[PDB]
């Protein structure tokens, strides 16, 4: 009954076992104790006592003990049901056929002591184990109470698997000018690993454009990731039927397929190139719509499978996604999507960039959905956060990123942090341990933290109006940074294109700011060039407790030459009133927190250190850690987006390397974190 049952007490291997007692407190410790009928020995799991209308716990007995205190104590680490995870009530998730086992847990190591009155009974808790079949499996599971594939460690909120040259695919979603895909693809060649993206959707053009430019050998495909998916499973039906085994005008040939967006009827339709027509004259129809050719339909499917020009679920190796969820369910739809997708394609690794409140808007329901998502599919886990200025950036951003790998396949860990930033963790709760950094080891990297002077140095002089995609530099680069920035495609293993030179050699591109309209242009004109630059420094000025701006009596006014003021009414409102970054410019010695997608002065501290102009295209692509041979297409604003909402190219890469090391299987094991060889 209430006590332990006796034996040797071990003499004492005790102390050499587990001697944090022995300095909890023992006397001595037990192999077996006794509880109302039934004695449980060590390795027995067990149901435990929580608090009141709290759920039994699990455990793993580890300790059994005479504590001092006379006391009779067990200590067994515990196990977890995924809704004592970080995920607690999104277990009620299901994506397509995926729904979580309610008999199924996650074995951390924690632990905890209890007197032995707080046992309920003891549970089979069988172990799995990936490699297995029809039953193998089958058998055990439905021979078992429970059952434990992975453990669960909240430090990353890392669910992984326990024990108890070469090329991969990628498919980038919501890819935008694809900064992460290209990043990771850079950091694949570290770990000597060829990633490429075979794939990339986006539905703006000019991004898409900017991306198939700078790896002209991709698909790109400019649509809605909906469009996309259902594309995609059609397709598989067509392969079924065209692949083999059988499973006035005039259309010459089919140069393309989709499911089409504005085009907007739900079908599949196909591109059509016509005798006597350029390809300005094409027009995309519905399948249906086509007679019964099958040389143009069976041969375009054939040759198209032949060409993988679109994924199946047997190919993709990688995928990641920036799904934006701008914002229960409210749009968002996207990150849905993107699960939804993730589901049909089984990638052998996933990867999910998205902005932190993802985890702070409602307790990260968005967090936890996608962490659900993955878990309930069997795919390993984890998510961590990151700072884009460790990496070596003149900013800080922070954002956060998921691990979706196989169970066949090894887990990437997360990369710390190759500069000396300092990072103060915005470090929600759930998710306050999801975040890469040094705790307080001397990691030395010195890596003095980069500033804007950094950055942008070497910077032929330019003004408001400068309509040339390419100038020359005319200039040597002349920081570690600048010179690294600017490399051929070949040093840094952009490598998209064939083992020659990349179009743009040695040029400089999109170097130009978006042009003010004359009223604006002035008034950055009679901005100054302090370090401190605002539009307080203009005639009429301000004082008070709120530092408010108030016109100064006396002054009256101004006209540009349009006869618009110099200070316009709204810059005075801002925050009530604080020095603002309305027209303010910046120093060398200044950071960005953040690179934003559209560069107005009028409220964001953007202009030039020295220039009269915001700051340019280009010194933001390289304030992202963008390679200054990337090429980015359409309108000025547009480019300016496209670079505003990519994630950072060296964060990216280091992401890519880890992963890297991962594709080929060489890493130890239940590290959260890794660290990188040479500026990697
Ligand atoms: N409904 C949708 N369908 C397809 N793409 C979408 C979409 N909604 C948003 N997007 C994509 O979301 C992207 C913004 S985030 C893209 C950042 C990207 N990882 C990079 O830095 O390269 C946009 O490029 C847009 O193409």
């Amino acid at each position: 009954e209430p006590e332990f049952i006796g034996s040797p007490v071990a003499a004492d291997e005790a102390r050499s076992n587990w001697p944090k007692r022995y300095g909890l407190k023992a006397r001595c410790h037990y192999r077996s104790a006794k509880v109302d009928n039934v004695v449980y020995c060590l390795g027995d799991d067990v149901y435990v006592k929580a608090g009141e209308n709290e759920a039994d716990y699990i455990g793993r007995i580890t300790e059994f003990f005479e504590g001092t205190d006379q006391c009779h104590y067990f200590t067994c680490r515990w196990f977890f049901r995924a809704e004592d995870t970080v995920i607690n009530s999104l277990v009620s998730i299901s994506v397509d056929g995926h729904k979580h086992d309610p008999r199924r847990v996650f074995l951390s190591e924690e632990k905890n002591d209890n007197v032995l009155d707080c046992i309920i009974s003891k549970v089979k808790i069988v172990h799995v184990d990936p490699n297995m079949d029809p039953k193998a499996k089958a058998q055990l599971i439905e021979s078992c109470d429970l059952y434990y594939d992975m453990s669960y460690s909240v430090a990353y909120s890392t669910f992984a698997n326990i024990s108890s040259t070469r090329t991969a695919t990628l498919l980038d979603l919501y890819s935008g000018c694809g900064g992460m895909s290209t990043g990771l693809c850079l950091g694949a060649a570290l770990s000597g690993l060829k990633l490429e993206t075979r794939w990339a959707v986006d539905f703006n053009s000019f991004a898409c454009q900017s991306l198939k430019y700078n790896h002209p050998q991709t698909e790109v495909r400019n649509e809605k990731a909906d469009e996309f998916l259902a594309l995609l499973k059609e397709w598989a039906v067509l392969c079924k039927k065209y692949v083999q085994d059988v499973d006035e005008f005039v259309v010459e040939k089919l140069v393309g397929i989709c499911y089409g967006g504005s085009d907007r009827e739900n079908g599949i339709y196909f591109k059509v190139q016509w005798e006597g027509y350029g390809p300005e004259e094409d027009t995309w129809e519905p399948i249906d719509n086509l007679s019964d050719c099958p040389q143009k339909i069976r041969e375009f499917v054939q040759e198209g499978h032949k060409r993988k020009i679109l994924p199946l679920p047997g190919d993709v190796d990688v995928i990641c996604g920036g799904p934006p969820c701008q914002g229960k369910d409210e749009k968002n739809k996207q990150m849905v999507t993107f699960m939804d997708i993730v589901a049909y394609l089984k990638p052998k690794y996933v990867l999910m960039e998205n902005v932190v409140d993802i985890l702070k808007f409602a307790d990260g329901y968005l967090g936890k959905y996608a962490l659900s998502c993955l878990v309930a599919m069997k795919y390993q886990a984890r998510l961590g956060m990151m700072v884009a200025g460790c990496y070596g950036l003149p900013q800080f951003r922070m954002r956060v990123f998921l691990w979706g790998a196989l169970s066949s396949m090894v887990l990437p860990k997360y990369p710390l942090p190759t500069y000396d930033v300092v990072v103060r963790g915005g470090a929600p709760n759930a998710f306050s341990q999801c975040m890469v950094a040094y705790d307080e080891t001397q990691k030395p990297s010195l890596k003095k933290a980069l500033l804007l002077g950094d950055a942008i140095s070497d910077l032929p002089k330019v003004q408001n109006h400068q309509p040339n995609d390419v100038m020359e530099y005319g200039g040597s680069p002349k920081t570690e940074f600048q010179r690294y920035i600017r490399l051929s495609r070949k040093d840094m293993l952009d490598w998209s294109f064939g083992e020659g030179a990349g179009p743009d050699e040695g040029k400089l591109l999109d170097h130009q700011p978006l042009r003010l309209n004359n009223d604006d242009y002035e008034r950055v004109q009679q901005i100054p060039v302090k370090k401190g630059a605002n539009f307080r420094d203009l005639k009429g000025v301000r004082v008070g407790a709120n530092n408010i701006v108030e016109w100064d009596p006396e002054i009256e006014r101004v006209k540009l030459s349009s006869g618009k003021p110099l200070v316009p009414d709204y810059a005075m409102s801002f925050i009530k009133g604080k020095s603002l970054k309305p027209f303010g410019r910046l120093w060398w010695d200044e950071t960005v927190p953040t690179v934003v997608t559209r560069a107005e002065p009028h409220n964001q501290v953007i202009i030039h250190p020295t220039q009269a102009r915001v700051l340019t295209i280009r010194e933001n692509a390289r304030l992202q850690g963008f390679p200054d041979y990337y090429r980015l297409f359409g309108p000025i604003k547009e480019k300016y987006i496209q670079v505003g909402n990519a994630v950072a190219v060296p964060v990216a890469r280091a992401l890519g390397y880890c992963l890297g090391q991962a594709y080929l299987g060489e890493s130890e094991g239940s590290d959260p974190l890794y660290q990188l060889p040479p500026s990697f």
